[PDB]
């Protein structure tokens, strides 16, 4: 029958908005948060990523905002920026610069402790959401493997006390993040194992904060530089994004094989040593605020819970979770509302009473979840499959089945038609932004549109507007 409470495992973007979805279908919701969640935007243990660049593209934030309204407004007010792409950054690819055609898709930029707390306030104040907050879920309860398995609840164990109980739930949803202990539960039940995919090009980050020159952070581009990606080479990049507060946040990254900063006279070094120094030159007197932190999170994988035939009833994965990306193409957080919005539009859909068990909409809801996600994942993998010694385990034929040769090429076209051609732009944006599928670029629309549109000249400098080098007092030469 129909559930009556449901268990959130982890209170992060995955997990609010998807308590947020639940709390309209179900009568209860309890949601299970590690860590304590601070009422400022402060940094904490259970995100760490959230010290690096993110960007909400425009499918996750119109996403967000249909869910949750206003919210898009109470980000612009309390300082977050709306990005116009690429009308808004100054933007070096492997086939050049980047013209700033009027924007067509926008991301919105802040730090990532105001895009959290905002989310928060807006979505966990429903009266039937419980926060159990320093709660740690520790296991599942139920029963799995072949023909009946159903997940009953989930053990917890209260931080500050120790105390271990029993959380009893008709629903259980894990939104534990990468981090998440998801396969070992499913172990304990006698679930075997799902299958996964990954691609993972040994992506790192190394990110420090600065003070942005006075007015930057609202009159002065975003810029992102890339390597040539000569075919043999591990990629490099940097990006300088500005958030509240007049703070400039600098993320520099490579593929494995390359060295990133570790040491913090190193990260300026690094950035001067990209195709184009520009990033050196504006950080060169910015006022550092942080070391340089690191991640390692870079690896695209994707679980398929939607092909495992013993899935047990009662049990979602979304968010991280569920699929991780490499960050340099920003959609996890699209990723996550797509989760919680899939829920929202299929959740009546597929509890409807008729089958006398739990195990039809379960995996319905876990079916459509799945597709939700497709796009992430073929887009990042996509653009990662081909870097040198990039670690490839997945049984995707649109990955595995096709030439590399072909793929680089095919790659090389629809990036030189971006950054010159206004009507392929649109249509690269629509995919980079998540609002279109990777697989439209190899579609006759798109095709017809790089043949016939106009290609403007190369640019041989940086596309910036002389009352942005005002801004930052630099000169054109
Ligand atoms: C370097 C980097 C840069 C990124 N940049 C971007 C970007 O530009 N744009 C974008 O959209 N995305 C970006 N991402 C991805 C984005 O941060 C995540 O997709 C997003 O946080 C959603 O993840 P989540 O809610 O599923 O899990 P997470 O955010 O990882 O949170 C999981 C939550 O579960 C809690 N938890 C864990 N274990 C337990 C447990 N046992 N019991 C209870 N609670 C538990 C944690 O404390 C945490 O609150 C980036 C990621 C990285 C690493
Ligand atoms: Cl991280």
């Amino acid at each position: 029958t129909r559930p009556a409470h449901a268990v959130v495992l982890g209170a992060s973007m995955a997990g609010t908005l998807a308590a947020h979805v639940l709390a309209r279908h179900v009568d209860a919701v309890t949601v299970v948060e590690r860590d304590a969640l601070p009422e400022e935007p402060q940094h904490r243990k259970g995100v760490p990523q959230a010290r690096h660049a993110h960007l909400l593209w425009s499918n996750g934030a119109r996403l967000i905002e249909e869910m949750l309204p206003g919210t898009t407004d109470r980000l612009l007010a309390a300082g977050a920026r709306r990005l116009g792409f690429p009308e808004d950054l100054v933007t070096l690819t492997g086939q050049g610069w980047q013209h700033r055609f009027p924007a067509t898709q926008f991301a919105l930029v802040a730090s990532r402790p105001l895009l959290d707390l905002t989310v928060r306030q807006q979505a966990l104040g429903a009266d039937n959401i419980t926060v159990r907050q320093r709660t740690e879920a520790v296991e599942l309860t139920g029963s799995g493997g072949g023909s009946g398995g159903r997940v009953t609840g989930v053990v917890v164990r209260d931080l500050d006390s120790g105390r271990q109980e029993q959380l009893e739930a008709d629903l259980v949803i894990d939104a534990t993040g990468r981090g998440s202990r998801l396969k070992q539960w499913l172990a304990a039940l006698g679930v075997p194992a799902l299958e996964e995919d990954v691609v993972d090009a040994g992506v790192a980050y190394a990110t420090r904060l600065f003070k942005a020159p006075p007015g930057a952070t609202t009159h002065f581009p975003a810029v992102n530089i890339a390597a040539d990606d000569r075919v043999r080479e591990p990629g490099r990049f940097g990006v300088v994004y500005p958030i509240e507060g007049g703070r400039w946040l600098a993320t520099l990254s490579c593929t494995r094989g390359a060295q990133l900063p570790t040491h913090e006279d190193e990260f300026i070094p690094f950035a001067e040593n990209l195709n184009h120094p520009i990033l050196a030159d504006l950080l060169r007197d910015a006022e550092p605020l942080t070391p340089v932190f690191g991640s390692r999170s870079g690896a695209n994988r994707r679980l398929y819970p939607e092909r495992l035939e013993q899935w047990p009833d009662g049990l979602l994965v979304i968010g991280d979770s569920l699929t991780a990306f490499n960050p340099i193409y920003g959609h996890g957080m699209s990723s996550a509302a797509r989760c919680a919005t899939t829920i929202d539009r299929e959740f009546e859909r597929s509890v409807q009473e008729g089958t006398g068990s739990a195990r039809a909409g379960t995996r319905a809801l876990q079916k459509a979840i799945g597709a939700a996600v497709d796009d992430p994942w073929i887009l990042a993998a996509t653009k990662d499959i081909d870097y040198v010694n990039c670690r490839v385990s997945a049984t995707d034929p649109r990955l595995i089945g096709v030439d590399t040769e072909q793929r680089l090429r095919f790659a090389e076209a629809i990036t030189a038609a971006s950054i010159r051609s206004p009507k392929a732009s649109e249509i690269v944006t629509d995919v980079m932004s998540l609002n279109a599928p990777q697989a439209e670029l190899g579609s006759n629309r798109f095709l017809m549109a790089m043949r016939a549109d106009e290609r403007l000249p190369e640019l041989t400098a940086p596309p910036f507007l002389p009352e942005e080098l005002a801004v930052v007092g630099l000169d054109a030469a």
